[PDB]
């Protein structure tokens, strides 16, 4: 049973700028598994708007390159929720964030959370975080997750983490 | 750092016969990530010898097909340690068992442990062990493991785990 909570009091203006994945994890190895797995994005900048909607930078590999997209994230009664139609997910989750050092998030497809369930943590400098990561991880140990990735350094400053 | 604690008072005669690998987690991303990555093997039988030696069945992807693959192991001075000479490593090593449920082991290349380092949990019948997944998990607390997968039981009893 997929059953995420998210963060309460969430001011959205506050995650701007840039940020770097750390790790992320998934309920369906499918979702990570190689560099093309669906899932595999990695945030570059998180540019709230005027209007409490999010644009969301990512760099994917698509057809062999290091390729550039933009998700546009649309605010819901719920301030740490917000609906998109990319990456065949339809909700960004917030799930923590101190604003200054980490991120939590996750996507998933409300339809289907088994099958697309891709949770990260976020930092603001390329760098490993453990106190982040064991937040991350303490988020992680009530969800059915199957698949766990975390990079260092020199893939957190590299294209696409290679 | 990398430091493996191996197991007191292994009875090697004792592994023998049918398992099933349910979780993998290695050292460097590259070593598990994909389906072709060079220590995406499962565990499908050990066999003792009357020597003490050991012999590994398993099942690896290798040129788009599900390929089975023998790995020779040679005793050393101390039981749980292993000499082999495949998938670019040169050690097995037995952590935990208690012979009627769960083995837990690693392999690696000694001249570079932070490259080869890949650890596994197996179970003699294709279902989820939590208790074991535990037992893995705080051997893993000590290791700098950056990729983890576990295993369903529809993956446990498919070819090469799909």
């Amino acid at each position: 049973i997929i059953v995420t909570q998210t963060m309460k009091g969430l001011d959205i203006q506050k995650v701007a700028g840039t940020w770097y994945s750390l790790a992320m994890a998934a309920s369906d190895i499918s979702l990570l598994d190689a560099q093309s797995a669906p899932l595999r994005v990695y945030v570059e900048e998180l540019k709230p708007t005027p209007e409490g909607n999010l644009e969301i930078l990512l760099q994917k590999w698509e057809n062999g390159e290091c390729a550039q997209k933009k998700i546009i994230a649309e605010k819901t009664k719920i301030p740490a929720v917000f609906k998109i139609d990319a990456l065949n997910e339809n909700k960004v989750l917030v799930l923590d964030t101190d604003y200054k050092k980490y991120l939590l998030f996750c996507m998933e497809n409300s339809a289907e959370p088994e099958q697309s369930l891709a949770c990260q943590c976020l930092v603001r400098t390329p760098e490993v975080d453990n106190e982040a990561l064991e937040k991350f991880d303490k988020a992680l140990k009530a969800l059915p997750m199957h698949i766990r990735l975390a990079f260092n350094p020199t893939q957190l400053e590299g294209q696409c983490h290679v």
